[PDB]
């Protein structure tokens, strides 16, 4: 049932509903991704106008397009049902106001995966907020409660919807639902977890009936808490002519401890390390240029940009000897200072970093075809610069567990508006992969080489599945770089900072106890 879900799969949905004796109908397609989590759909009222809000009516109208991260795929009773499908029944308690009971089957017909329903609401107030039609036209995010139900063979579900109405207070809808399979053969019965939702609710200006157009993306969590703060005084330094900021906490002396991020990211990526580290060390880490709260000047944002900036940063401040801590793009910075002042480095941190990727095979399958085209002039920057693909799209898909909106919203800031988000497009382009770009690969080889010749204290740290740095990469790579100890973090794609930072920070913390700084 799975293997029906690696690719785009269309949707249909039909609805037949009934509120307080108000007759009506819904008809929706599009099509899901499960791969992403991914829901695009577009519903009509096909009995003329909804006698209830669209909002009342979302999860009504397919959690077996939810993304189940790789640890938990044994989890998924959604898609092991399929093809043959599973009855879906809630009932649904508008707070202070009547309810929604639902049956619905969820099967594949053919190639298409069809939500079939029928509603009945009752004891609805005629003023209610939903009958009064008080409820807004947007949509909060939720977690959604799975447990096993095993003497019925399915599941449990229980949840509460938020839904916003128009004098600010909030009608919450306490949902309470069961699965259980059509079919007759044997299913996923999952250990209690959890989904992770979010919708965008929109309207399509040629559509003339009423209808509602959804963009839905679900995570699956809950199976193996994070801040979401950013709890650092801004500190600002001219670098270049241009103002850079950096986190600067920790004591005063020793040797300062410099992190550095990648792309879409900012020092906010580090600020569930720092904490570990800061009691014993100075913390230092910077935004990049172009990028967080630093200056966004009118740059190219090559890597040779960014290694300038870099380079007069650790300078303005009077930096000698540093530790590195450094992930994604800010590896490739901190590795190429370092092969340039390997006196100056006492020990590198690292993690999910720019190596020479030879074949277009090594990067992760599911990402392949998107980066293919951010590596171009005019798709990539459309999908980069004009929609925001990497901070909306690439940076979830980058870690495992769901990213919430607060953090969402710190890694949305520095780029809120199109023109600053050259370097979010550059940094792709300048990925070394498959030879090119020439200059880069160059660049990267020769610090790998360095590294493989350094005796300088080395910390890696890598995931599964990862995406810069496979498994079995960090596997050969932790036996063969010289002094070089190497955590394995557990699941993590490419921010493995946002899915484990308490054994990422604790165990940077230890390994400085044991350098001779
Ligand atoms: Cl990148």
């Amino acid at each position: 049932g799975e293997e029906l879900f690696t690719g785009v799969v269309p949707i249909l949905v039909e609805l037949d509903g009934d509120v307080n004796g108000h007759k009506f109908s819904v008809s929706g397609e599009g099509e899901g991704d499960a791969t992403y989590g991914k829901l695009t759909l577009k519903f009509i009222c096909t009995t003329g106008k909804l006698p209830v809000p669209w909002p009342t009516l979302v999860t009504t109208l397919v959690q077996c397009f939810s993304r189940y991260p790789d640890h938990m795929k044994q989890h998924d009773f959604f898609k092991s049902a399929m093809p043959e499908g599973y009855v879906q029944e809630r009932t649904i308690f508008f707070k202070d106001d009547g309810n929604y009971k639902t049956r619905a089957e969820v099967k594949f017909e053919g190639d298409t995966l069809v939500n079939r329903i029928e509603l009945k609401g009752i004891d609805f107030k005629e003023d209610g907020n939903i009958l009064g039609h008080k409820l807004e036209y947007n949509y909060n995010s939720h977690n959604v409660y799975i447990m096993a139900d095993k003497q019925k063979n399915g599941i449990k579900v229980n949840f509460k919807i938020r839904h916003n109405i128009e004098d600010g207070s909030v009608q919450l809808a306490d949902h309470y639902q069961q699965n259980t399979p059509i079919g007759d053969g044997p299913v996923l019965l999952p250990d209690n977890h959890y989904l992770s939702t979010q919708s965008a609710l929109s309207k399509d200006p040629n559509e003339k009936r009423d209808h509602m157009v959804l963009l839905e993306f679900v995570t699956a969590a809950g199976i193996t808490k994070i801040g979401t703060g950013f709890p650092f005084d801004p500190h600002y330094v001219e670098v270049l002519g241009e103002r850079m900021h950096y986190v600067d906490v920790g004591p005063r002396d020793g040797t300062p401890v410099l992190f550095l991020h990648g792309n879409p990211t900012s020092s906010y990526v580090w600020r569930n390390i720092i904490p570990h580290v800061a009691p014993t060390h100075r913390c230092i880490a910077p935004d990049l240029i172009g990028m967080g709260k630093s200056d966004k000047p009118d740059l190219g944002y090559f890597f040779d940009d960014h290694v300038r900036f870099m380079d007069a940063f650790i300078e303005a401040l009077g930096l000698e000897e540093v530790v590195l801590v450094i992930h994604d793009w800010g590896s490739a910075l901190g590795f190429h200072w370092a092969k340039r002042n390997p006196e100056r480095v006492k020990g590198i941190a690292f993690m999910e970093f720019i190596r020479p990727i030879p074949t277009w095979d090594e990067w992760p399958e599911f990402a392949r075809e998107t980066f293919q085209a951010f590596r171009t002039t005019d798709v990539g920057r459309k999908l980069i610069i004009d929609q925001n693909v990497f901070i909306e799209g690439t940076l979830p898909m980058g870690v495992v567990r769901p990213l919430t909106e607060v953090e969402m919203d710190h890694y949305r800031e520095p780029f809120l508006n199109p023109v600053d988000r050259e370097p979010l497009w550059r940094f792709p382009n300048e990925l070394p992969i498959a030879g090119e770009p020439a200059n880069i690969v160059a660049l990267v080889e020769e610090y790998m080489d360095w590294l493989h010749q350094s005796p300088v204290p080395k910390l890696l740290f890598w995931g599964t599945p990862g995406v810069l740095i496979p498994p079995a990469e960090a596997a050969r790579l932790a036996k063969s770089l010289p002094n070089c100890k190497a955590v394995d973090i557990g699941p993590g794609l490419n921010l493995l900072q946002e899915d484990n930072p308490d054994l990422i920070g604790s165990e940077i913390a230890r390994w400085l106890s044991t350098l001779e700084i």
